[PDB]
């Protein structure tokens, strides 16, 4: 289906971190969580309170509505290949 | 006490104006989603995190994807953060 916010908040949360050349421990020491939590949160298997989505975006010099709209963007976009490559291997497949 | 508005009060607010525009009440959006009306007015409030899973189920009860009422979010957080920091200036002086 369309994917869930905490898949496309974390690989977001990714995105800007790698941006920022920011380690994961590093971030994570800045939010105050361990790195394992993080590392689940980026992968999409943790949901984030609003207040700890504010510190880690807070650490890397973003706002939390900067971090929406690229989750919001990522979420289409991911939406639109999985249709797109379900309507190709339907009429091309291999 | 952060001018950037929680997610969680941004999104429930996001919520509240697709539910609004729809006109749908809250027990009819709660008998769509299987969630209390109860449940739903405080997440509109801002005082519920939401699991991702309903999330979706309450956007695509409303017939909306989760991407653009985070884009309506973000956009509600945005304009309050810049608000409520010129709000702070004018308190001031002025």
């Amino acid at each position: 289906p369309e994917p869930l916010l905490r898949e496309a908040l974390g690989a977001a949360l990714r995105s800007f971190r790698a941006d920022k050349g920011v380690t994961l421990r590093e971030l994570a020491e800045a939010s105050r969580v361990s790195p394992g939590y993080l590392s689940e949160l980026e992968r999409g298997r943790k949901e984030v309170s609003s207040e700890l989505l504010a510190s880690v975006c807070h650490a890397l010099g973003a706002s939390v509505a900067d971090v929406l709209i690229e989750a919001a963007g990522s979420m289409a976009l991911q939406a639109a290949q999985e249709d797109l490559a379900r309507v190709l291997e339907w009429s091309h497949p291999q």
